[PDB]
DNA sequence: CGCCCAGCGAGCGAGCGAGCGCCGAGCCCCAACCGCCGCCA
């Protein structure tokens, strides 16, 4: 059952708000006095006297007129006498039984017209909005606000003594909290319990946010760190994304986020190792290259798997020795292009050799030549150990343990020093590499090793693991 | 023209009050009244109209009146 | 003669705005530094 919040501002100053009021009315209002009921505990000195009687008479006549014009004396109501910022007011409530919303205005106007020339004896109050109904929206166009039973304990009972003087009603549940703070607090707590029970009954959650999350996830799962691979893999998705104006910065943001997440939490074997199994590995190019040079395919695959996973520790490098165009550069470039963030050693630049090798996954050393000026840092980078370097036109940076591959025709152990050579640093470099004598030359129609071939080779390697002995010279197949 | 708007009448009244009191720089604004400078600065645009009004009042007081 | 249209009105709420606010990208001007030149045995 809804209720209408009728606001009635009770005049405070009878001389300023009700000029010309009869003396008998003021005398009767000042002579009347109330008393705390038997079951009461509120201070009577704080509560006023004449305003209380005025509000009582007002609400009584209002309720009688409502019951007479509605033809329904059996109806629920609720009155509460309070004190505004600088004027007394009330918060009367009447049920909607027999009085619709479209007729509330006419009944209120009739009650207003009946009030004057009867209670005030012709005199009218000066306080604006002395008898109206609370509307929904703030304005003349706002409709009637039909509150509920839960509106009393939510915007009336929580008040205190200075904001609550006397309240009249007929409901049994509210009849006890008419003039008592203990019952008021009890009912307020009992209602707040239910309010909390009903209320009970970071990550951004939105369609665009979830879509972007899934997009960046699926892009990182495929291995697209830049726009180069985005168009190569799926050129339609890039077009669909770039069509939106808001996607311009989002594309770069996703690329940077993927790159950072890979540089922080990702390993090379994850992308190097294929997902689906392989049933025919003999057709692979790496398998043929390894079988033509006499090397055991299974042993070479296990060595590569152990080197990619840093299983050997110090021996975390592979060196393909042999003439040019013998299956070294092909496999090296294939393994370097398969994984994102591949490095490149510039042996020609002795000042900044390990420049393009920071934040990489596969350090490629094409035609390397060890020298006395790059032997110390090389011994640390090849052995899988943290060490700082000096970049070209950039600040220094550390190179975490990352797999390294070398492919050259000259002797890497031989340390060159101008017009001479020394083999002092022979054992340190020999105990940290995997020499692969690839002396057999391939045919002109062999073709380059694609990216899927490396994945299939690594997958077949993971499926067939064998004991790999820590040695410099790899054992050739029988 | 002319154009009437609730957002322009306040600006015109502010310009008139500034020309009447004679606010030269922004320091005198706080001296004459702090609540006004706080309210006009609390807007979303912040300092998009304060400098404009200051320059307008200065130019008006310069071209019209003199020392 | 106690109803008659029936003529009147007073809102009356579900609409209509329109006007502002607060982002949202999107240009725009400005300052701490790079390239190239002057300066002497």
């Amino acid at each position: 059952p809804g209720f209408y919040e009728i606001v009635i501002k009770v005049p405070s100053d009878l001389d300023e708000h009700l000029p010309g009021i009869s003396d008998s009315f003021v005398n009767w209002v000042a002579e009347k006095e109330w008393e705390l009921p038997p079951d009461s505990d509120m201070d009577l000195n704080l509560i006023e006297q004449a305003p209380l009687t005025v509000a009582e008479k007002l609400q009584r006549d209002f309720l009688t007129e409502w019951r007479r014009v509605s033809k329904a004396p059996e109806a629920l109501f609720f009155v509460q006498f309070e004190k505004g910022e600088s004027y007394f007011h009330m918060h009367v409530l009447v049920e909607t039984t027999g009085v619709k919303s479209m007729v509330l205005g006419r009944f209120l106007s009739q009650i207003r017209e009946k009030l004057i020339q009867r209670i005030y004896r012709g005199i009218e109050p000066t306080l604006p909005n002395w008898f109206a109904v609370t509307k929904t929206r703030n304005g003349a166009g706002g409709g009637n606000k039909v509150v509920d039973e839960s509106y009393i304990p939510n915007y009336l009972l929580p008040k205190t003594q200075p904001e609550l003087q006397w309240a009249w009603t007929n409901m049994e549940q509210y009849l006890s909290a008419c003039l008592n703070l203990t019952e008021r607090k009890r009912l307020v707590a009992q209602h707040l319990t239910h309010v909390s029970q009903t209320q009970e009954q970071p990550v951004i959650r939105s369609k665009t946010s979830a879509r972007y999350m899934e997009l960046v996830g699926w892009l990182v799962d495929k291995g697209i760190t830049s726009e180069k691979q985005w168009i190569q893999e799926d050129q339609a998705s890039y077009i669909s994304f770039n069509a939106a104006s808001n996607s311009r910065s989002q594309i770069k943001a996703a690329l940077d986020n993927a790159g950072k997440i890979m540089s922080l939490t990702k390993t090379a074997p994850d992308y190097l190792v294929g997902q689906q199994p392989v049933e025919d590995i003999s057709s692979n190019r790496i398998y043929k290259i390894l079988e033509l040079n006499g090397y055991d395919p299974q042993y070479a695959a296990s060595v590569f798997l152990g080197w990619a996973t840093k299983k050997f520790g110090k021996r975390n490098t592979i060196w393909l020795f042999g003439p040019a165009t013998t299956g070294k550069t092909n496999i090296a470039e294939a393994i370097a292009h398969t994984v994102p963030f591949y490095g490149c050693v510039n042996w020609t630049n002795e000042n900044f050799p390990f420049n393009d090798c920071v934040d990489k996954m596969v350090i490629w050393w094409e035609e390397g030549k060890m020298t006395a000026k790059v032997v110390e840092s090389a011994k640390a980078i090849l052995g899988g150990s943290k060490v700082r370097v000096d970049q070209k036109c950039k600040s220094s940076a550390q190179i975490d343990p990352t797999p390294v591959i070398v492919t050259s025709n000259t002797n890497m152990c031989a340390v060159i020093d101008g017009n001479s050579t020394t083999f002092e640093h022979q054992q340190p470099l020999q105990d940290r590499m995997f020499k692969f004598e690839l002396t057999r030359r391939l045919d002109h129609d062999f073709g380059k090793v694609t990216k899927q071939e490396v994945k299939d080779f690594f997958r077949w390697a993971k499926d067939h693991v064998v004991e790999v002995e820590h040695e410099f010279y790899v054992k050739k197949g029988g």
